[PDB]
């Protein structure tokens, strides 16, 4: 769905405050968007609150892409 | 963008008649989403002209997924 990565980019956008056009898939929040390990786990919070689920310690540290967290809120 | 995706999903619900749920990112168009090799050529023809694109063999090749064709436009 379009909505949930309309919700997940709003949110990156929110906090990284990149351009919408760099919010691509294959995007690491780390290596590309300028986020640092405070950011990242803030991040994930945020996104769990949003759709309403709670990430395990082990899944949350396999997020390194926009298209990671999208994946993950697919699958659940 | 959710627009993207929107898109790609509608040609991808028009073409192989699977519900809109079951388009995630990871969906392979083959084992997940019942195209056969004919169909995957047509889905990507049909995006080629959505997105006003030309895609090399090579390149088509690469795109199991509906994650892989959106990766690909976002890329271009
Ligand atoms: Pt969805
Ligand atoms: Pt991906
Ligand atoms: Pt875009
Ligand atoms: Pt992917």
């Amino acid at each position: 769905m379009a909505d949930t990565l309309e919700r997940v980019t709003k949110i990156i956008v929110d906090r990284l405050g990149v351009d919408e056009a760099d919010v691509k898939l294959e995007a690491s929040f780390k290596e590309d968007l300028g986020a640092d390990s405070l950011d990242v786990v803030e991040l994930v919070m945020e996104l769990e609150d949003e759709f309403d689920m709670e990430i395990s310690d082990e899944d949350a540290e396999k997020i390194a892409t926009v298209g990671d967290a999208v994946n993950y809120i697919q699958n659940q």
